[PDB]
């Protein structure tokens, strides 16, 4: 059942509670579920998605940020980057599935293996997720020919149909530069290669999140209880450190209410809020506890730590001739292409953009239109990493998020960065381009030296959306990663994280499917420790 009021649910114990019902935890919920001799709880602070056509119509996604569906977190001054840079963060049932572009990826076999073989993560390689990835989806690609794809799986992938005509001249300019058409999610790494994307899409134009796929099918189940409008603000502990539990909030009086959980509760709530919720609940590095005047539960230095990004900046043109004025998502081709030669991952990923992108441009006088688009170059694997501190012991307050941008000390952002802005400007100068391309609006011919481009990029970059990694899995000994493989909280017993804040290394790609495939393999991590 669904429950919107608190005060309607008499029993408030169950056997599992999941807390967000983002794109993992959605999926744990939905998959924990399966076993009707169980109880789930899937705990959300944000409102139930049915019939909210803003969220539900991907072609609207843009307008989810900054609204009431948006927790909107702002970043921390930065050092070197764009302090004016927002957060998005999705606050209603699906997460940030429910307000993301819908590109669809499998992640590269060697991003994930290396969490095995690099990061200490023992269990966690291709082999794993090969499965879960083909059990997670139905992929329009699905066939004898390429047999890792799924063909019966909840979440819907579909190829974006070459209907664009500025689109289709991209890509034919990406071959003119050495880029060619590659076919993405065949379970082979593109290094150098565009195409149009997949998408996570119904048919009828539904966002396929990671709600309207695993939840709305299953809200009448018998065994399963799903509970919007309410925010946890604290984990429940015994004496015996074992977790019972969590304490939230309504949004009526702002009364708190615990529910108890019998076996295992699991928290999905994000890289941002994941680590404030843990810290907010004596999880977290001893002295930052101290300061807020929290009792340490748990001394996990890592809590909060290696924040990642895929920073992205801009380059924006005007169009030669009218865009287009219908889409799928706006953003429908990615091209990959490497920046130094020996490399098995692209190191830059661009996106392209058939509208203007001037949400950090404007304000430093840069020109715009209302007939262009958008080439946003992302660095794929950023070495920079920050941190997501709380502001005060007060649930309330949002938390300090600091990615620390372009700081890593070899300067590799900023150089990716730097090349993927002269890469964007010599496919978009392509002769199949020649009537698409008119005057660059930002940065605009007159940046051209290294010290130019850096200097654009720090003030106008912005972020693929994509933050990852603040309570990552690691090594049973490796006290940095506040979770051992199979994703518990070291120190305490009956919790663990199962949402993007467990990467130990962000992958090359855009992280939804993947935090769903993460989703999926702590469902199976609990039904085979029970
Ligand atoms: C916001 C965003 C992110 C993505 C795109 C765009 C934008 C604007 N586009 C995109 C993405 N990824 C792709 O692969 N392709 C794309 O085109 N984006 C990133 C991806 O969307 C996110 O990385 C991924 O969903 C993160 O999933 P998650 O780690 O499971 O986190 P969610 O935010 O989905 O779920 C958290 C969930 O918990 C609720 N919440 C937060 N705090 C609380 C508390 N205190 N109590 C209860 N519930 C809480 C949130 O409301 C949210 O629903």
């Amino acid at each position: 059942m669904h429950i919107d009021n608190i005060e309607n649910l008499s029993d408030r114990e169950f056997d599992y509670i999941v807390v967000g019902g983002g794109s993992a935890g959605a999926a744990v919920a939905a998959r924990l579920s399966e076993d009707p001799a169980v109880s789930v709880a899937l705990v959300e602070a944000g409102p139930d998605d049915r019939g909210v056509p803003e969220v539900l119509q991907l072609d609207r996604w843009m307008e989810l940020l900054e609204s009431g569906y948006d927790w909107d977190y702002p970043i921390e001054p930065q050092e070197n980057g764009n302090s004016f840079m927002r957060h998005a963060r999705a606050k209603v049932m699906g997460g940030c599935s429910s307000h993301n572009s819908c590109i669809a990826f499998w992640a590269p076999r060697e991003d994930l293996d290396e969490w095995e073989a690099k990061y200490g993560a023992t269990g966690w390689n291709a082999e794993a997720a090969w499965p879960l990835y083909k059990r997670l989806e139905t992929n329009e690609d699905a066939g004898p020919d390429a047999p890792h794809h799924g063909d019966s799986g909840p979440v819907h992938l579909m190829n974006v149909p070459p209907k664009d005509p500025t689109g289709v001249a991209l890509l034919d300019a990406c071959e003119q530069a050495g880029i060619p058409r590659a076919k993405f999610n065949t379970g082979t790494t593109v290094v150098n290669g565009a195409n149009f994307f997949q998408i996570n899409r119904r048919a009828d134009g539904t966002r396929s999140s990671s709600s309207v796929s695993y939840i709305h099918p299953i809200v009448e189940q018998e065994n399963f209880t799903l509970l919007t409008g309410l925010r946890a603000r604290q984990l429940v502990f015994d004496a015996d450190r074992r977790c019972t539990g969590v304490d939230i909030v309504d949004s009526a009086f702002g009364h708190t209410h615990r529910l108890t959980a019998r076996n295992e509760v699991v928290l999905s709530t994000g890289a941002i809020d994941t680590p404030k919720l843990l810290m907010l609940s004596g999880i977290g590095p001893a002295a930052h506890l101290a300061e807020h005047g929290i009792e340490v539960l748990v001394d996990s230095p890592g809590v909060g730590e290696h924040l990642q990004d895929h920073p992205e900046g801009v380059v924006q043109f005007e169009a030669k001739q009218p865009m287009v004025a219908e889409s799928t998502q706006w953003w429908e081709i990615g091209i990959f292409t490497p920046t130094e030669d020996g490399l098995d991952r692209p190191d830059l990923m661009m996106h392209y953009g058939s509208v203007p992108f001037d949400m950090n441009t404007l304000r430093h006088g840069y020109p715009t239109t209302e007939n262009g688009f958008s080439l946003t170059p992302n660095v794929t694997h950023a070495r920079s990493r920050g941190t997501v501190r709380l502001r005060s012991r007060d649930f309330r307050d949002k938390p300090m998020v600091d990615p620390r941008y372009f700081t890593d000390p070899e300067g590799h952002d900023m150089r990716v960065m730097v090349a993927g802005i002269r890469k964007a400007r010599e496919i978009a100068a392509q002769p199949a381009m020649a009537e698409w391309t008119g005057r660059e609006l930002s940065p605009g011919v007159e940046a051209q030296t290294d010290e130019e481009l850096q200097d654009y990029i720090r003030k106008t970059h912005n972020t693929a959306y994509h933050p990852v990694g603040t309570v990552r899995m690691g090594a049973v000994e490796d006290e940095m990663s506040p979770l051992d493989p199979e994703l518990r909280v070291k120190g305490v017993t009956g919790l663990r994280v199962a949402d993007a804040s467990v990467m130990p290394e962000h992958v090359t790609v855009n992280p939804n499917i993947t935090v769903m495939m993460i989703g999926e393999r702590c469902a199976d991590l609990i039904r085979s420790a029970r």
